[PDB]
């Protein structure tokens, strides 16, 4: 009674599982096989992501994430995430094989089904974290249950928040890194109107001074919290006023070694949202190729980037001289 | 009312996840990520096999007679290579498992195996790989009763190997009455081959010369072989050619004529199909690379990276046989128009 | 003998790498990632331009009249959209620059814009992007970044025949147009007024139910969608406002491939259309990328006018794609005779 | 003002394109493809030099020795392998070139030969590919200087081994690494119709790595790469790869195992689109071979994968050690 491949991946279940409705209602239209595939396809994909995402998220909750030894595996999962949400940007390209004339001949047969009744993809999306201020009322029973589950527990985006806050160097009594910052980017912006204000009048100088005067708005509105609040308020931004500042610790010391594994995990975060508003682009493309002229292209923004914090440091990035420097003391610390 | 779920009976494809580590109380998180990987080459060799078998289908009820059905043809086959380019990538998701983590679920797979995979070895059968063709270590052993049955259906149906020799030996041009493609074909290599010989020659006594000598009397031995009938009998008995003598006239036929009209789609047919071959022999490839990086010491499995497993390996082998375009035989205006829609 | 290296000029492409922050005495390793990226892309801009060319020329000197040339036409369209795919995969190599480290050389290449990119604006003129549909980028038009011999090079591309202007006169010789042949748009607008009827006196035997109700205002929805495709003149005045890009004519004999695309004759001319539509979405899909890009390096007008460059006004064969809009159930398609059927 | 055009060198680039078949008074079409192909591998294959260059000189020049350097050496080590990737699906291109096409331009092409091209031997010798386990003929003058200079200066393997050797945990009189495996092995070995068969190989597989000789006489074959104590260090990294000073060595390790794979993709995808052109010089057979993988014995440790419960346990002294 040894282990059998078929019985083991269950495949009794996974390759009868293949019902065309074109053919129930007695046309059976040949495509419809490859749409089915597809979506199973995907959802298995699905179910891999979710399983990956709810072990990151248990690491981050019960602790074990504050022993840095776990940050290996926290990064090799969601680097994985990444790895498979590749793969299923690339998937489409099986579907384009599939002419807007086949699929004419069987889309009657699908109604009334609804992608928005895909509930891995909800589980997906609320559990990285977006936004309940964008409906879902297509489910019922366990299924209902779950995505409310998925609604009241933590985010991966709140888990990684909290984590951020705690993240070393931003203490004001220590290293006191906002505080320097705040100084470093004020002389510096002090020194290059300066250096500005030395040089003859110019068409160059005027837009010389133009550009400091931008510059320094952008940098100086990094220390405005009420902003910060006013943002978050309106849902353009998302981190914690402290979560932000720990973010910056991590870009701008990414070399320490404590920091060198975290900025891998930011940076998975936001490849992690680009791939999957690539899915988004590509999923919209394909509807339009199939039904032409006849929501989906509001989805593919900024808005359901649940890391737009960790896009947006770009904005502020400064000369490598305004960093704080790390003594010898901090240097070991991290 | 239909819903997404029932309609992709997702109660069987999303219950489907046990892991063996996890049923004798020592879950090991990675084995999740082998079971779904393997269920997804699944379901894309049931999506294959549905393409293949629905283009066998139209050789075999003589649906293929009709030149309309070529697109459809072409369009599936096509699909085929989209699909097993991207089998080909899923192993990258498999890379992000380390060879340690693998260790630590392998034990509780034992001693489930590949070679019980029923789909990976219908699909062989159905493109039209021979039990003569296959290494040992005797395939359809691992397998019984109704899956053993559609094994042997899969052996005895007609393969896209067969179906596809009987429609090439039934090209236009090759009948001795009208265009005689083979006949004109042997006049002119004999002729082009003479004036080369001819122009090496005329040049003077050099190294170089005795160079283009030895190059030209290989070559000559290589173009003529081709009209060589019982040569073609000797290395179809050794494996080293699957296709007809007639089969292999057929193709040559659609490779220099590819831009007649008639011929345009039958050669990204003929394309596809060696498309299907490499990808199949790249599937092979990263599955090897896959083993090694996992277990470190398998000697059969290299050997079927290899065009022992290519069915269409003599449409590869045309290459072989190309010669200058001005040695094609000419059409004249009457096998124009028949080659024309 | 010929040798490798000169054959393929390596001597002038291996020797054309300068990094500005050296030359200015402050060396940054990536800066020479950002250069090999971009001469990369160039080359194979080049590669595309060489295909695109030869496509145009094959349709402007009549050859294409002839349709044993169609898989070499067909070939060579392929062969721009698996160029277009690589291009779009390439920006995963410039992923690999951070955000910070792109800051450290980024004021030596100023001030140089990708506006000036010769061979990107020489594509999308030789497609068909009209300028007169083309978003500004800082209130100006795109060609005064540009002077010289580069300024009429860019004329040349804006006045000689597009690829889109080639497809439309070859689209409008499609056969089976005839009015006095297949009369395909007569027998098209009479099998739509019946299949519209039939399915009204199915729907109207159906209760009042709510469904009925929806299958009523999706009925209405389709009716208007189907039969405005007769309307010649909505079409006119949707070519003027640039909505639309194809001849009446043109758009008949796409929907007439696109219909009997099985028919031996239609088959690699189907396949051409298909290729149109991946080249457009492969270009749209460049676009994307580059926009993203644009957001890693720099955060959040420039990053709007690029946003607006992912759009169906810059798609060329966008009519294409809008085919999708007048499907009809199969059995709706007039039916091809032995006469046609032949021809 | 800066130019794009003149930033980039294009009067260069977009000026190096000669068909020989136009150049002779046959021009043929399919040329220019092939042109433009070899020259972006060529672009290609100079940035993968830069990245091996700038990491070759941190582990030289002793940075790699501050470990804040190790972000910076798997970040260039990562975007090689991201390049990599790029050059074997970049193929598919001339895949779109039939064989019936290359036919019409191959003649123009000869005598100039693939073993001709500089960077990829410059490349093959920089990570470490031994000259006795293999061309040189085919250059001369500042080419054979570069060559020379590439087999002579220090190779990627053999600053990677330097580092590996200095790998903390290894040293006798501290957490003595290798003393505590040999034991827990051969104490794990202890056991009690059947096939009692695969103990026993398995237990020659595993203590065969407690042979020194074996090792020093498999390194001088040519069959081994890394000395001896290079080994250690790098199973030392494998099965603490959690320990925070281990993580990036770690990935390192897993990059240097990358390059392997997608140049041997490399030389496969190459040798599948000879076999497409000219039909069945197959030498090229040969370099698809662990022959030609440099980094083999980070391959090869899977074979001496062991139960967890028989591998060290570290104590919190040592935990500290590795931060
Ligand atoms: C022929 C291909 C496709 C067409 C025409 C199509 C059409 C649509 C449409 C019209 C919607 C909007 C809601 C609705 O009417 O149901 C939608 C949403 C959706 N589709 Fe698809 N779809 C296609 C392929 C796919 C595939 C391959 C997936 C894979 C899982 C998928 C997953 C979804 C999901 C999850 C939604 C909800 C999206 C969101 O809320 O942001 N679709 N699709
Ligand atoms: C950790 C990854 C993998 C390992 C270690 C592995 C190992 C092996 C081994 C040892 C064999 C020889 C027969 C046996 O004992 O089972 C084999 C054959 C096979 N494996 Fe895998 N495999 C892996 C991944 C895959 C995947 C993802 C597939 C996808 C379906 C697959 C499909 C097969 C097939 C079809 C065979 C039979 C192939 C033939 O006869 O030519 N393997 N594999
Ligand atoms: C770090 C990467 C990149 C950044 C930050 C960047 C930034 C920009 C910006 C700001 C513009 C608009 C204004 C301007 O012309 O300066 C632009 C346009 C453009 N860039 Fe890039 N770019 C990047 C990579 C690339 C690459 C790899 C290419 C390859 C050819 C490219 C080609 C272009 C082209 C052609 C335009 C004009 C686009 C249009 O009119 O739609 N860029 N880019
Ligand atoms: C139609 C495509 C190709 C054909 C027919 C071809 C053919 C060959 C042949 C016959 C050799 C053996 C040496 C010789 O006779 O020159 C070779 C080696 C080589 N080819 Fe190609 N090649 C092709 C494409 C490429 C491409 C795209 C590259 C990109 C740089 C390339 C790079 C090389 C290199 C570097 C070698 C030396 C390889 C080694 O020692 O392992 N080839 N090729
Ligand atoms: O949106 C559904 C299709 C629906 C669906 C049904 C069954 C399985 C998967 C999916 C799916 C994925 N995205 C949309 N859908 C209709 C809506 C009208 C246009 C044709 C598609
Ligand atoms: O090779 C099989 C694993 C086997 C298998 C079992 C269950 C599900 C899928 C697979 C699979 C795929 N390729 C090989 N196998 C054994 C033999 C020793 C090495 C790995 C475990
Ligand atoms: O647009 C240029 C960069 C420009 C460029 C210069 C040289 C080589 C390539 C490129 C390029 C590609 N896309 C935009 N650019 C500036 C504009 C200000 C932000 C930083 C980028
Ligand atoms: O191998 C060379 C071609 C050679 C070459 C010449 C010019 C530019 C690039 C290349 C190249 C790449 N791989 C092999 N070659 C010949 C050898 C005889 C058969 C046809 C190809
Ligand atoms: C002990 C700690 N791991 C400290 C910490 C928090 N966030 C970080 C970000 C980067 C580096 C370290 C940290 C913890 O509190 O989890
Ligand atoms: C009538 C026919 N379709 C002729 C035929 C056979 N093989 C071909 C290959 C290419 C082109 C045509 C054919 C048939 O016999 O099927
Ligand atoms: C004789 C013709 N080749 C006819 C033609 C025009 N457009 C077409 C589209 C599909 C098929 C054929 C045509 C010509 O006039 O070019
Ligand atoms: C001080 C040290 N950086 C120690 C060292 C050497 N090899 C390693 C591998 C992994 C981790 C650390 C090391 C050095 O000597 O380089």
């Amino acid at each position: 009674g040894g282990l059998i491949y078929g019985n083991y991946l269950h495949l009794e279940k996974v390759l009868n599982a293949q019902e065309l409705q074109s053919e129930t209602k007695g046309n059976k239209i040949h495509d419809e096989h490859l749409f089915i595939i597809t979506h199973q396809a995907y959802e298995l994909w699905f179910k891999q992501i979710l399983w990956e995402l709810d072990s990151v998220r248990e690491i981050f909750q019960n602790g074990h994430v504050r022993d840095e030894r776990n940050m290996l595996k926290v990064v090799s999962r969601m680097h994985r995430v990444s790895v498979i949400l590749k793969l299923l940007v690339q998937q489409f390209s099986i579907l384009e094989t599939m002419t807007a004339l086949d699929f004419n001949d069987f889309r009657e047969y699908l109604s009334p089904a609804s992608g928005f009744q895909s509930l891995q993809f909800r589980l997906l999306e609320n559990k990285i974290g977006v936004l309940q201020n964008m409906y879902r009322d297509n489910f019922k029973g366990e299924e209902n249950e779950l995505l409310l589950k998925s609604e009241q527990e933590k985010t991966l985006l709140e888990l990684v928040e909290a984590w951020l806050e705690r993240t070393p160097g931003l203490e004001p009594h220590g290293f006191n890194f906002w505080g320097k910052l705040e100084k470093n980017i004020t002389r510096g912006l002090e020194e290059e109107f300066i250096r500005i204000q030395a040089k003859e009048e110019s068409e160059e100088k005027e837009e010389q001074v133009a550009e400091f005067q931008k510059q320094k708005e952008v940098l100086l509105s990094l220390f405005d919290e009420k902003r910060h609040e006013h943002l978050l308020s309106k849902g353009e931004r998302r981190l914690s006023y402290r979560a932000l500042q720990g973010a910056l610790m991590i870009y701008f010391y990414r070399e320490e070694p404590r920091f060198q594994v975290p900025f891998q995990l930011l940076t998975s975060l936001m490849d992690i949202d680009s791939l999957m508003t690539k899915w988004r682009y590509n999923h919209v493309c394909m509807v339009h190729r199939m039904l032409g002229s006849k929501y989906l292209r509001s989805t593919v923004s900024d808005r359901y980037k649940v890391f737009v914090d960790l896009f947006n440091l770009s904005t502020y990035l400064i000369p490598r001289h305004w960093i704080p420097k790390m003594n010898p003391t901090i240097h070991k610390f991290l």
